């Protein structure tokens, strides 16, 4: 769905220079008073309460304008809500401001983290020193009660407390200014720890995130060892098979993931799962924005929500909010949230018995709104692909293989399975099983589990850089596993290309791939090294092809055994590849006429290099797993 899809509907919950929110004047005396623009939006839930957490920009919807903390809360799921003021920023000039919340729930408490300045009329990392700023921490106890049927909810909100006497003056070297939560809805990890990302700016104006935790219920608070690389802001935190996963939002690049066992103490870039598939803009070059990002289980299955703006206009206009959902492995595309090309912006999602929400910014002018939204067909298809996924994956580890020489011998591999091209395949397209990235294909005729191709440029693209702005497929440049069953058809006339990686660049040159010659004989293909054939083949016969790729090493499998060269470097240098695409068969659109005349079927994809004994089950298993 390219926008908020049928059944879903949504409401101007905060709505610009319309809705009032109780403002306190010095005196204590109250009034409603009207906001220019509502934005930062975040919404949870709390003991069956929905809270809505925002910034009440009341004036302008600049950043250095007077705003404060605002908050709406429902006990019938949006029904009805009520409006507070949770946060009150000094009052020390007429640009104070409390802002940019982030929020941590548990029990039937709310942790917010904002930062609050006075007078300063520039961006916080800019600031000469630290001295108009402070992390405020207020915690708010939702209590629930009952009229007559109807039930009711109050929140009561504390003082502010100020965390700055908290912050070292220093991090290995790093000379720091100020810090704040990386907005939106942070966790409780399974240990009880209250965890924020935050970001922190130096003295020279650079950012980066770190973890600060407390494993007391917000008495204390500790600064995590590790951190991001320079450039990284606005980070998300969940937590994922006992990791904190950090999803950092980054100015002018591709977003940056990185994974810590350790409660923050050491960070690893995700680099075999989610860094960098998500980025600011078609270009990559614009203004980043911030992103929701969220465990959730759906049909029994824990997977993760993302929200981020596709901002084809560029710039803060941040149009097409769309949701993914992945399970560390498979990344779905649930579709756009937001609505035609309306600008959007900052979101939250929110899972709540059984039922799924967005609270997110919409854009006009520059005066902002948040709407509430009832995702009721997205949550459907979200259940549909989660029903896919256990399906194929229990399928597949239920299968009995054969025992090997030493009921059953070990399961075919589902762990890391990424994508898998098998029987479903209908005009230009060759299904993913997994519903998240198909292949494209050209002059082929289905068979049995796949497709035989005849023709120039017969074969299928299965697009890796090729998927343009969002690059699910990412992971291949560090690691990959990609597994086939083929016959070779017919003889070629000198060599041609039967399955591989494709790098993108002038060129066609391969990452790692195999191809077969006039000779009958094999042409593994390493990186860019000379393709010397090796061993022999009959036409007809049907051939178990495996290609693994990790510590920058590649090697071929042919029926379960290693081709001579495997093993061999494929890329050199620091430098990530840029794969292009698995090719299948012999596609293009261009360059040589090439014609591979082979039948391919069972196309297998992980995010990890398989071990030989995994190996050697997929080679005895291969006629078991197509879906027919
Ligand atoms: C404290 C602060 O300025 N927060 C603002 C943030 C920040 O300025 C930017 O990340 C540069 O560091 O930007 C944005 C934004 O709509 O992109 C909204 C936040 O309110």
């Amino acid at each position: 769905a390219a926008s908020l899809a049928p059944g879903s509907s949504r409401v101007e919950l905060f709505k610009r220079k319309n809705s009032t929110v109780p403002f306190e004047e010095s005196n204590g005396t109250i009034r409603e008073r009207v906001v220019h623009s509502f934005r930062i939006p975040t919404i949870v839930n709390v003991d069956g309460v929905m809270v809505a957490i925002a910034d009440a920009r009341y004036e302008t919807s600049f950043d250095n304008s007077f705003i404060e903390t605002a908050v709406k809360y429902s006990v019938d799921d949006g029904a009805t809500w009520n409006t507070q003021i949770a946060i009150k920023n000094s009052r020390a000039s007429s640009v104070s401001r409390v802002m940019d919340a982030t929020v941590i729930v548990k029990g039937n408490k709310l942790y917010i983290l904002v930062g609050s300045f006075n007078k300063t009329r520039n961006s916080w990392t800019q600031h000469r020193d630290g001295s108009d700023w402070e992390p405020l921490l207020v915690v708010g106890e939702v209590t629930k009660s009952a009229a007559n049927g109807k039930t009711t909810a109050t929140i009561s909100w504390g003082k502010p407390v100020s965390l700055k006497p908290l912050f070292p003056a220093e991090f290995d070297g790093i000379l720091t200014k100020e810090f704040v939560g990386g907005v939106g809805a942070a966790i409780v990890a399974s240990n009880g720890n209250l965890v924020y990302p935050v970001q922190i700016a130096d003295m020279g104006g650079r950012v980066f995130t770190k973890i600060m935790y407390s494993e007391d219920d917000g008495n204390t608070w500790k600064f995590a060892e590790g951190r991001s690389k320079f450039g990284c802001s606005e980070p998300a935190v969940l937590e994922w098979e006992g990791k904190l996963i950090i999803n950092n939002r980054v100015d002018g690049n591709r977003r940056l993931v990185y994974e810590s066992s350790d409660m923050g103490k050491t960070w690893v870039e995700a680099l075999g799962t989610l860094s960098h598939v998500w980025t600011n803009s078609p270009t990559s070059n614009q203004q980043d924005c911030q992103s929701s990002f969220v465990a959730v289980t759906i049909e029994g299955k824990r997977v993760m929500l993302f929200t981020h703006p596709l901002n084809l206009k560029g710039r803060w206009m941040r149009d097409r909010l769309h949701l993914w959902m992945t399970d560390n492995q498979r990344i779905f595309d649930v579709g756009q949230i937001s609505i035609g090309d309306e600008n959007s912006g900052y979101s939250s999602v929110l899972y709540k018995d059984d039922k799924l929400y967005s609270l997110h910014e919409i854009n006009t002018n520059d005066v902002y709104s948040l709407v509430f939204v009832r995702l009721i067909g997205e949550l459907q298809l979200m259940k549909s692909v989660v029903r896919t996924w256990k399906e194929e994956d229990n399928h597949l580890a239920s299968i009995c293989t054969p025992v090997v020489p030493a009921g059953c011998g070990a399961a075919v591999p589902t762990a890391g399975l990424v994508g898998f091209l098998s029987h479903s395949a209908n005009g230009s397209v060759w299904e993913d099983v997994y519903r998240c990235v198909d292949a494209n294909v050209a002059n082929a005729e289905r068979v049995p589990n796949g497709l035989k191709f005849n023709g120039v440029g017969g074969g299928a693209v299965w697009p890796v850089a090729r998927q343009g702005q969002t690059r699910r497929y990412q992971f291949a440049n560090y690691r990959f596993t990609l597994v086939a069953t083929v016959t070779i058809d017919e003889l070629p006339k000198g060599t041609s290309p039967l399955l591989g990686a494709g790098l993108e660049g002038p060129g066609d040159a391969k990452l790692l791939g195999l191809s077969y010659d006039k000779n009958r004989q094999w042409r593994p293909l390493y990186g860019a090294a000379p393709a010397s054939p090796t061993g022999s083949w009959e036409l007809h016969k049907k051939y178990h092809v495996v290609l693994t790729m990790a510590d920058r090493q590649g090697s071929v499998y042919v029926d379960g055994q290693p081709l001579a060269g495997s093993g061999n470097t494929v890329v050199r240098g620091a430098t990530l590849p840029d794969i292009s695409h698995f090719y299948i068969g012999g596609p293009r659109s261009k360059g040589a006429p090439t014609d591979s005349r082979v039948t391919v079927t069972n196309v297998v994809l992980y995010n990890r290099r398989l071990n030989s004994s995994e190996i050697r089950t997929l080679f005895l298993s291969q006629d078991m797993i197509g879906t027919d």
